[PDB]
């Protein structure tokens, strides 16, 4: 009368990384770099305001880990979790004609979708240091962006920055646009100052904001899929009954008039598994669906900066005129993880799960970047 | 005044499988099946007796796993424990004149190092059921010996053992062997019976005996090896000076003269770091060292049997003759185990350590069976 | 002076330590981009003393 | 070394092995090394006299 | 500091990273003791144990165009086992000072 026969489905598993960087922001000035839209007729141009702000590629996985001997085996691997924490200090003046000043230092965290500028705007500079004076659009660029990074390969002439612990400067700034020519019926800026943070460090201010991000859908691989059988040529294929009520279709849409908002599209598209993704935007879920469902998706951004520090005296009217401070941040992160062997058939390899299986995708593969124009989302 | 920068070296982790297999012993025929040995002139021939012993590829990998989705990924992986349990019952005699009896069952672990004999001898029957009456070398076979076994592939039409939990013959029985021709000054067998186990189970006996087993060297890939530098060309190479004292060579011996024990060699040859092992013995540490050192090695082998039922009535002097008993043994297994992800240097893939990194290897590869005469370890 | 030398006969695997101190590195970069290291000077002074017991 | 072509992965982890200070002023004392030598010989050693098969 | 490494045929040339780190003859008698009024006498001596302790202080900057800074300072414990990397480079300069 006894029981004899035990076995078993799954196996899953966890695993972290640490690094720590040393990175670079300067009193950039707080200027308009206006740019020339035209279209058959030329108008609206787009004056960009560019601020001391920094953005640390926080969203991608490089920023926590090995180049490849990490972006390395997890097939079907997810990060559950990962945090961060600038910590900085005192800001390095020079002065290549002001002597001191009381130095202000700042971050403010991802306030990109809640801020409709974008972090674009690297540039160029002046006969006067901290000077935005070209901006370039560092956007609509995507795994090339941030690529340059990437170097912390073949060139041994870049000292591998992490490992030797060696500083860096960020060559992202961020910004706040206004599309404004055609005449004078055009709002101002948005509140900036509002979502921000200043400080007057006496010294080393110590350790600044600790990020924090639970991504929705953090996948970073090919997942594995499942074995379906019962009704068969090479490739069998069956369609069932069910009770929607809309099974998500990767819908979407927006768009406006004259700076106001006002209209708002959908198109809708069909769900079939992914087969892809070395580093990449880690806040994988506005274009990532596991197995039907409805979801509105969402993201966050850290920056850090040291402000300003002006240099006008004595002189008057339409002035301004800047001085340097190289500050050194200190970032340093932690990239949480799924990890997975879950094998479903004896024979096949070399991973499987089963029909409800992992996340299906746009048919034509859409992605969005994030270095331009946010609303809630990726464009 | 404060410290600022934390990083690290490794990441290990573990993970099981857990299999349960019906096998099936059968009452062979403990008898002398003589085979001729001939050199130039023939002679010393080897009489093998067989016994209802089976044996469990419980040394083997298969034994406790998906055959690729599982033989896959882990490279670098070593098992460190695993062990069984037979818990089977009542043999299933039949009449093809014997009636009712007291079937004994049983089993042994390993005896096969303190038991000279070998478990080869799969063989071939007569007109009187279990009857061994032929008996092949299942031995200097080694991939290839334990490899039918492995369908538990391309032929659908052996309904996967395992999965659909069917029952299953072994074909691997243990004997003892003498080689005894030339003249009679040869002695008699081993105390056999000494180690072994019979019972009188009325019915269920139950579960038996738990096999448990923590494999010295249980590696069962290939390992990471390190990355070495300053003093160049392609590839460099530097001699230290060091205190031995003899650094492990791979090092053995023996022989003997007219089955008595009297002579021992040893052999030496280098150290150097192994590049392979789909499933083979995973009691791997004969032919293994990790970084230098000094180990004398040994293993285990359970098997398990239903004794034999013998039919001698009112018939009197040189007689044996014998009946069938068909038991359903029930073994199941754990495979615990390694795995890993320790990374070395940024740039290389896909898995690193030092120095004093993995097992060094015989240059010229050997690899040793275990399927004929043990003495203290595979010979 | 271990790995040369043998007292009486033995079996022995050995090994070695070394310190060593360092002011970092002052970075001297500044609205200035992209392949850039160039850096400044410093003096810093470190202060040893040791006892050799025997 | 690497020059051949580009199959030649990076450098250690250095960062690792190391420890970085913000020493506002004098950061003082730092480390104290340590070390028992194992046969921290230094001079010839006196040997000893044999006999009895000359 | 790149080295060209040159066998029958010219590659493999080795690239040196510098670091700021420094050295102590600790493993060196000198370091310890008087010249000959010390390393002197001791016939069959042996040196059991021996220690330091550095204690170091505040970088001396100088601009010979930065002001002030961040200097951090460091040590780290004979990772020359455990480094690959050598400590041989007393090397030569530039025009930028350390360099």
């Amino acid at each position: 009368i006894p029981i004899p026969r035990p076995i078993t489905t799954p196996h899953n598993n966890f695993i972290i990384f640490n690094k720590v960087h040393r990175f670079l922001t300067y009193g950039l000035a707080n200027v308009v770099i206006p740019i020339t839209r035209t279209v058959n007729d030329v108008t609206y141009v787009d004056n960009f305001v560019i601020t001391s702000l920094g953005r640390l590629p926080v969203d991608r996985p490089f920023l926590y880990m090995n180049p490849n001997e990490f972006a390395q085996l997890p097939p079907g691997s997810c990060i559950e979790e990962c945090n961060v924490r600038v910590t900085a200090f005192t800001p390095r003046i020079a002065f290549q004609a002001t002597l001191n000043q009381n130095q202000f230092i700042l971050h403010a965290t991802g306030l990109n979708i809640k801020t409709q500028g974008v972090d674009v705007r690297p540039k160029e500079f002046q006969a006067n240091e901290p000077m935005v004076v070209s901006s370039i659009d560092e956007l609509g660029a995507d795994e090339n962006l941030f690529e340059d990074y990437v170097k912390e390969k073949s060139v041994p002439n870049h000292v591998p920055r992490h490992q030797f612990g060696i500083p860096y400067p960020l060559k992202n700034y961020f910004a706040l646009v206004l599309q404004q020519n055609g005449t004078a019926d055009n709002p101002g800026y948005e509140c900036l100052q509002s979502h921000v943070n200043e400080i007057r460090c006496n010294g080393p201010p110590g350790e600044i904001v600790e990020y924090n991000y639970k991504p929705q859908l953090g996948l970073i691989k090919k997942a594995i899929p499942a074995v379906y059988t019962g009704v068969p040529s090479a490739v069998g294929g069956n369609s069932t009954l069910s009770c929607p009520a809309g099974a998500g279709n990767s819908q979407y849409r927006t768009a406006d008039f004259t700076m106001t908002n006002n209209l708002r599209g959908d198109s809708e598209t069909f769900k079939d598994t992914v087969v892809s993704n070395w580093t990449i935007a880690t806040q994988i879920e506005k274009s990532q669906i596991l197995h039907a469902g409805a979801f509105p998706s969402y993201t966050p951004r850290a920056q850090p900066s040291l402000h300003i520090g002006v240099k006008p005296v004595h002189a008057l009217t339409t002035a301004n005129l800047d001085d340097n401070l190289n500050n050194a941040n200190f970032t340093d992160t932690q990239a949480y993880f799924i990890v997975e062997a879950a094998c479903k058939v004896r024979l096949q390899y070399p991973s499987i799960r089963p029909l409800f299986n992992g996340p299906n995708t746009i048919p034509d593969n859409q992605i969005y970047s994030s270095s331009t124009l946010q609303y809630t989302h990726a464009v």
